[PDB]
């Protein structure tokens, strides 16, 4: 990449949640290997972000590469309507086995947002074929489920700018955000804003949808698994369906294969993505029980009414099988247990930092929340200079590294974080 | 693929728009090269579907493969927020150059539906920034724009089952389906429902959104370019935004690179996809003008509120560049013009077939509408037997093959179609 390349980027190319009029700098990445990213100027950053949850195996993993190139040689894409193929089968084969028993019907899709639209749509079609008028969704505050309209309607109203879509956006129910903390004391009084919400719309709710244990893009919070136990039971008695978005938490990122395992519960609907394909390309997965599967298919339409052009993309499915294959090894269990300890350990000094509100860790997830928003460009510049890639946001500086990160690598990350939160230099307001 | 594999699929794996209790047959493809698809039994089908538009360069293209493998060797993926890279930059470099001048700001996404959800959100955010109260969308009936909630909102209310989502889905404005046909008489009465819809909602409409010239999966209809020119003026004189969905018509499918060229008009917002990457994997793109792009960033949000996890996916971006590179050769124009010739000639017998309502051709789009719904399972089975892959839908049998297709290959497609609409056998009265 050249001087004129980088100038084309700023003037024409949108980035996630970015201004065209005032964009802040970006760093030119030409390649990536192991737990590192390589900038065009040859610098190597240790990766602290896993490209946002996804790249749990690092980059240029050889297993991943070979599976990818072999599938391309057979065909990297062929339509799924209505053709089938070996990658798709073996992917839905794994997915069903590794998830709770009742989850055995699988809808592959292209992104996390699309899959959340699919769960959502499954819930409405389920109640419409049952003769029940249930169009409402119930979710926690601070939740994040995607950027598409439907999923936007289940995101934190304030975090997101729902005032922006005041009028277009359909109005749902948001219970207070889970106060009791993962590995903390369960306070009964936590269950009232929810209790009353179910009470007054109990007749109306088509589904409850939350991020299990970890609320990701809504603030990296980590609530008490006791919450999900309470959630499974009310849904069970109410009949209303439980949607688990494990698109961020999925595939043992939290120290357990799926996050619902923290409360030994299973959802009625499970959304997966991101880490699904080991951070190689976009793929998504929505699983459900056969009873939902059939009650939707025996309805008015005769079918579940969804089906994107690139459904079941063999290439993606191949990356996915390669990734689940790495996991099946089980070696991830100790990688994460080890990363957890070193995260909990080396982030500990941080709570004594004047700028730090809270430090919480679960699995390969280390969160250090400040009392003021980071100075993005400033901080972002200071991380690179340290040889590390860490994408901070609002009041959060956090780590979520490849499972394969070497202790000395984790160490630099954790050292950059402490370093960065002890001076008021990289903060505003 | 083995016997229980195919059985696992039928019982656990969903397909586009399919029933889990009573799914219809499917065909197992093991690989694919050029313009043919190969079944597990070694059977070889000529592809007339281009895997639903996308595979304009056929399958296993050598340029396509090596670009993919090369990018795979540098990195198949790295987060774009906010990092940049060579595959993304060069893609948007090609995008901006090849589309009408005012279109120079690009937002990369993962699928068509998502691209449409971006176009809509740009439109709403645009009017929030100007203090104007415009939340409504104007669009033609018989249109198709995606399967996600927001895009669902502008799909044909009947074709799509809008009763199923009565309420949740926002209720938009629907002009009648465009009566005058591509290459025919422009009849002024055509513009009365539309005029009157705008007349009473002139003030409310944030945007007009339609498929340019060809109405895709909602009918395989072909309207008269005069509709696009007239629409550009009303939009302009009202100031309202115009969104063209070229996820299906884009990259020369109709005889011109982009279908708005038939009317020598430019949208304010353009959606792209499917053929973007040569149908290798999913990638999307939403371009807009610098006035829209700046009016939104200078709004309350401080950025365009979108950013998918895999935004700017280096792997996909790599595939697209090669596919666009192939087009740069310019061969597509006379390859497509020629395919247009053949469809016109050999689809001609169809109008003497009892079962055929209409026969229309535009570019390498051959359409044969029947008088009754096809017998999907039956029809689908007969084509396979013919050595061809044709995927019929509702009352339509249509062909849309790769630009590379051999005259001898095309011949078979069109001859299978002709056979198939003589008797009443493959149809369900
Ligand atoms: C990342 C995420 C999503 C979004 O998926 P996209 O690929 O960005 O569309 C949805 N839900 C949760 C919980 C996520 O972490
Ligand atoms: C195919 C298509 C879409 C949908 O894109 P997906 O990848 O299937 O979500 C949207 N609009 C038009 C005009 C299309 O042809
Ligand atoms: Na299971
Ligand atoms: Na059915
Ligand atoms: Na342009
Ligand atoms: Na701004």
């Amino acid at each position: 990449m050249t001087t004129d390349d980088l100038a084309f980027d700023e003037r024409h190319i949108w980035h996630p949640y970015t201004s065209m009029t005032s964009p802040l700098p970006v760093y030119p990445v030409v390649s990536a290997e192991g737990c590192e990213l390589i900038l065009s100027d040859g610098r190597r950053l240790v990766d602290g972000m896993s490209s946002w949850w996804a790249a749990i195996h690092g980059y240029n993993h050889p297993q991943l590469n070979a599976a990818m190139k072999s599938q391309i040689d057979a065909m990297s894409h062929v339509m799924f309507g209505e053709i089938t193929h070996a990658p798709a089968i073996e992917l839905c084969r794994k997915l069903v086995a590794m998830t709770p028993q009742p989850l055995e019907c699988v809808f592959l899709a292209d992104s996390g947002s699309v899959a959340v639209e699919v769960a959502m749509k499954m819930a409405l079609q389920y109640w419409d074929a049952k003769g029940e008028a249930r169009d409402r969704f119930l979710t926690f505050r601070n939740g994040y489920h995607g950027d598409t309209f439907g999923a936007m309607s289940v995101c934190d109203p304030d975090n997101s700018m729902h005032s922006l879509w005041k009028g277009y956006l359909p109005e749902n129910l948001f219970a207070p955000a889970p106060q009791s903390r993962m590995d903390g004391e369960w306070d009964e009084r936590d269950m009232v804003g929810f209790a009353r919400l179910m009470a007054a719309h109990r007749h109306e709710i088509a589904a409850v949808i939350i991020e299990p244990i970890v609320q990701g893009a809504g603030g990296m919070r980590m609530y008490h698994p006791e919450w999900l136990k309470r959630i499974r039971k009310i849904c069970d008695r109410e009949g209303i369906l439980l949607i688990a978005d494990e698109i961020a938490t999925g595939f043992g990122r939290t120290g357990k294969l799926f996050a619902c395992e923290h409360a030994e519960i299973a959802p009625d609907i499970l959304c997966l993505g991101k880490a699904l394909t080991g951070g190689t390309m976009t793929l998504s997965a929505t699983l459900t029980t056969r009873e939902v599967a059939e009650t939707i298919s025996d309805g008015e339409a005769g079918c579940f009414m969804h089906g994107p052009t690139f459904m079941g993309n063999p290439l993606a499915c191949a990356a996915a099988n390669a990734s689940l294959a790495i996991l099946e090894s089980g070696d991830w269990q100790q990688q994460v247990a080890d990363i957890e300890v070193q995260l909990r350990e080396q982030l500990a000094p941080a709570r004594d930092a004047e700028m730090v509100a809270d430090v919480r860790v679960l699995g390969a997830i280390g969160v250090v929340e400040t009392t003021h928003p980071v100075n993005m460009a400033a901080l972002q510049k200071f991380f690179v200079e340290q040889g590390v890639w860490i994408r901070p946001f609002g009041k959060l500086i956090y780590l979520m590294p490849p499972y394969i990160i070497l202790p000395q690598q984790l160490q630099r990350l954790t050292a950059a974080v402490n370093r960065a939160v002890q001076d008021e230099t990289f903060f505003c307001q």
